[PDB]
């Protein structure tokens, strides 16, 4: 690679930290601030013919400015490659946020859902559906006081909603019923995905586990079980919230605003903060490279995964 002068003048590019079929990722310290970023390099020879799937992801990253999102810091376009200076978040993903957390409680989970719901609210205000909201795409941003904030990344499946979408995209565990049914879907699939995550946050296992076709039936029926004894000492406010996020009826289902306005998220006193949640055990049973992985992927790496038995 012949890194342009524009980049090498204001950034010291280092070792390759990640690779992909369509992107290379290097260390990238901003010379003026000594702040560490990631330099994502895409060879335009691979993206030819499908410029739109790369260009549509970038034009979204260029717009979205929110603290709870992995941000595009800078773009440098040359005839042979596209350079993207990206935020490099090193606090691990969501599963690490739960494990590393000593004294893990409902208040921590509520705090993460606040960051997530806030990010989703921002995207939905711009009529952007992320469609790939999952624990692997939720990176942990650690502050100086020890507190943590989540940042949603990987906009490889993100798109502007102008009407109902029909492409069957996303990870089966987190995919909404309307995506599976192919009846048309929109923004609120992100809420469904967030509800699955919230469910996992409290107990460490998915609400819908199902064989593959059984999983899809579980999702389609949307009967959330809060089994004992795992949900015995979880607040009903939390279980109520998850119920509203995983409604098959899209109109009844909460919007991002309605999640944030829910007492368990809105009122920062409701979440239990003295009785712990023993979730660490279940996570391993069922489920800084985390930061690089989110950047190394592109839209062109995305594939369909959900396949019902044809009716």
């Amino acid at each position: 690679f012949q890194i342009p002068a524009t980049i090498t003048e204001r950034y010291k590019v280092g070792r390759t930290i990640g690779d992909g079929n369509f992107a290379v990722v290097k260390e990238c310290v901003e010379r003026s601030t000594a702040r560490e970023y990631a330099l994502k390099i895409i060879k335009k020879s691979k993206c030819r013919g499908k410029e739109h799937m790369i260009q549509n992801e970038v034009s979204i990253l260029r717009r979205v400015k929110h603290p709870n999102i992995v941000l595009l810091i800078e773009e440098m376009d040359v005839p042979t490659e596209l350079y993207l200076v990206m935020e490099l978040v090193k606090g691990g993903d969501l599963f690490d946020a739960i494990t590393s957390t000593n004294k893990y409680t409902e208040r921590d989970a509520s705090g993460m859902l606040y960051n997530l719901a806030s990010a989703i609210k921002y995207l939905h205000s711009l009529n952007i559906v992320h469609r790939d909201i999952k624990p692997e795409n939720l990176l942990v941003y650690e502050h100086q006081d020890g507190s943590k904030s989540l940042k949603l990344g990987d906009f490889g499946l993100a798109t502007i909603v102008d009407g109902p979408l029909y492409t069957v995209c996303g990870t089966p565990t987190y995919v909404a019923p309307e995506i599976i049914a192919e009846t048309g879907y929109g923004l609120k699939v992100d809420i469904w995905a967030a509800g699955v995550i919230t469910y996992i946050l409290l107990c460490g296992f998915p609400p819908f586990r199902g064989d593959q076709e059984v999983l899809f039936d579980q999702i389609l029926m949307g009967q959330v079980d809060f089994p004992s004894p795992y949900w015995d000492n979880v607040s009903d406010s939390a279980k109520e919230l998850i119920t509203m996020m995983l409604l098959v009826d899209v109109d009844q289902r909460f919007s991002a605003v309605q999640v944030l306005e829910h007492p368990w998220v809105n009122d920062d006193g409701l979440p239990e903060n003295e009785h712990q949640l023993s979730v660490a055990g279940k996570i391993k049973k069922h489920f800084t490279a985390a930061g690089v992985s989110v950047i190394a992927t592109t839209a062109l790496d995305k594939e369909r995964q959900v396949f019902r038995r044809r009716r």
